[PDB]
């Protein structure tokens, strides 16, 4: 039974900016990969910010503390484009990119061959499934899903999926490796969306075809969830949160899985803003601006 | 346009309970009502617990201003068996009775030949159509659906819902009450569900078929949308919470409406809770067992 101490973030995205953060404000040294050294420079600079923020607040009355605390958790945080050769030697790969199974696929059977025999493969998927992205690789047993939520700085749970495959040693060390993180771990079984999404996701397409079907405007439909469900966030504001592509990416995936299912019916709206490259937050616009 | 001050509360259950709480702690002159005067005596009783721990926040520094709050607020609060003695000297009349059509048409139609002429009508229903009840009577013009949210001393939101036969006179008064119960109105068209509903409710079911389907665990359920999602409430406690019989009788409706619906599939676990009388936490046990 491995202790995850060196982790592999592969993406430096919303989520794996986040777990880059907490894993490297939790004391485990980390290295982000993403595909340009831009891309990086800017996942590095949003991580500074996001802890910036804490430090202001929970640092007021210690400000050299603060700043010790910022600096020691970025230089925990280590940047390189080439996956290949960083994975030669780390207990965790928690692969963070595009909701895209082929590409996953490809991804983790490529490294598959060059990371160290102990190692351990995870996927922060959100509707592709586990088992199925196991087996492009030949570690079936060192292989399982650490699903975090966003923004991983802040929501406290994370989703444990085993594969029938996944050994108990390696369910056990990401158990220990999301409470070190300071996480809620809830171990799910392997069916699509798990337990959040399957229930988030369709609930968020619902909203769309209530503004769709001209019955309300989104802005009403947000303030009646937040005010009348005690909600963070009304549907569209979350969706912008989490992002239009993503989302659009996992209804696809579950439409072509289960065409005949209305509960998967892709959204114009959706697909429209997301062929302007109106991703939401991400991107600047979404179904509303941001400045 | 009328200023209503006078509000006969039909029901006294978790939302008529609250919704005349709310009312006389605003200085409306309230009659609250239901079948008999135990039945009464509980809600009451109900109400005045709940204006103690009111009082508790709102006056910890300051107990004689909370003693007074509450016994002025309660001392607002009549009761009748009848309601059709008190609503011809009534200005709005909130109905928060059983969620069953036929026995609301039926409760105003009666009261349509005792309601003063300028009395306004108004349905706390949480998925039937307003048009409909409206019919029952021939008061359509100031008939509309007004619909709070549980628990009604703290959802700010409330839903008002306008037919094409309700007077803008009578829309604007229900704004106008509304505010003066301290609370955020919104208008919505006549649809199933209006916004909150025609999405939590489904929400609610998908949950619980996951769960019927041994995905995983009521439990394990809660957690998640609680800590992933950042919810109040994980959707079982909310629907022990909101009521089981109520939320049966809501998705049956829509069900009959749309048969192959697949949102609005009864559920056998929901339905065998119901028929052994378990119905939440309004009767000490739904899907969860509670004091
Ligand atoms: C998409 C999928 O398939 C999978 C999934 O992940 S589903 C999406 C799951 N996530 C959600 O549902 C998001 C729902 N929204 C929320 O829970 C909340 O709005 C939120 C967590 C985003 C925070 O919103 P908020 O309450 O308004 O806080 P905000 O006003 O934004 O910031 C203030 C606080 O939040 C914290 N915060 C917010 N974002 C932060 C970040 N990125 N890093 C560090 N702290 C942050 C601050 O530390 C601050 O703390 P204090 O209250 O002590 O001062
Ligand atoms: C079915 C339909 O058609 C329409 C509907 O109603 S759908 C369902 C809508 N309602 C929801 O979804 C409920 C979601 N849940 C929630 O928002 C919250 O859990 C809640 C409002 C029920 C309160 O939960 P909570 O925060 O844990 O409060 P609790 O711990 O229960 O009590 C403490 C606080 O809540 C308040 N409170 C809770 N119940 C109360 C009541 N019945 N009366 C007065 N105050 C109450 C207190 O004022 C108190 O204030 P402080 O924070 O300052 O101490
Ligand atoms: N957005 C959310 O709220 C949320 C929450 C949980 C899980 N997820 C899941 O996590 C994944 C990440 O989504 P995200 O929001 O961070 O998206 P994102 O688009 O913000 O970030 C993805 C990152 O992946 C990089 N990338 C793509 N292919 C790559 C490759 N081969 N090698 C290295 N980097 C590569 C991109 O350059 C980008 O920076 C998706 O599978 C999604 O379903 C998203
Ligand atoms: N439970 C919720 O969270 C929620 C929120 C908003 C609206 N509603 C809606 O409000 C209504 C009230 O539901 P509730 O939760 O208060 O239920 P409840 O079962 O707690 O209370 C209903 C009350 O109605 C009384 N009643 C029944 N038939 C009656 C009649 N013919 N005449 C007079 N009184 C009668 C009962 O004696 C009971 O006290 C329903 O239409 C429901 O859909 C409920």
């Amino acid at each position: 039974k491995i202790i995850v101490k060196h982790v592999t973030v592969i993406g430096g995205g919303l989520m794996g900016a986040g777990i880059a953060q907490v894993a490297a404000a939790t004391g485990h040294t980390v290295v982000l990969v993403d595909q340009t050294e831009d891309i990086l420079a800017k996942s590095k600079k949003g991580i500074e910010e996001s802890l910036r923020k804490v430090a202001k607040k929970k640092f007021a009355e210690n400000p050299k503390a603060g700043d010790e605390f910022v600096e020691k958790t970025l230089s925990t945080i280590a940047t390189s484009t080439d996956a290949a050769s960083v994975v030669h030697s780390t207990d965790l790969v928690v692969e963070a990119i595009v909701e895209n199974l082929k590409v996953k696929n490809e991804l983790f059977k490529r490294l598959d061959k060059f990371a160290a025999e102990h190692t351990i493969f995870a996927s922060n998927t959100c509707s592709l499934q586990i088992t199925s992205i196991a087996n492009a690789t030949t570690r079936q047993d060192r292989f399982a899903g650490l699903h975090f939520f966003n923004p991983v700085p802040v929501m406290k749970l994370v989703e444990v999926i085993k594969t029938p495959m996944t050994s108990q040693k390696t369910f056990e060390s990401l158990v220990d490796f999301s409470k070190a993180l300071g996480k809620h771990p809830v171990s799910c079984k392997d069916t699509p969306g798990f337990i959040v999404n399957r229930l988030l996701v369709p609930y968020l397409m619902e909203a769309i075809r209530l503004y769709e079907r001209g019955d309300a405007s989104k802005e009403d439909i947000d303030t009646a969830m937040k005010l009348g469900a005690g909600y963070p966030m009304g549907p569209f504001e979350l969706l912008d949160y989490v992002g239009l592509d993503t989302t659009k990416f996992i209804v696809d995936g579950w439409h072509e899985m289960d065409a005949e299912n209305p509960l998967h019916q892709p959204s114009p709206s959706l697909n429209k803003l997301v062929a302007e490259n109106k991703f939401g937050k991400k991107t600047g616009e979404g179904f509303y601006k941001y400045k």
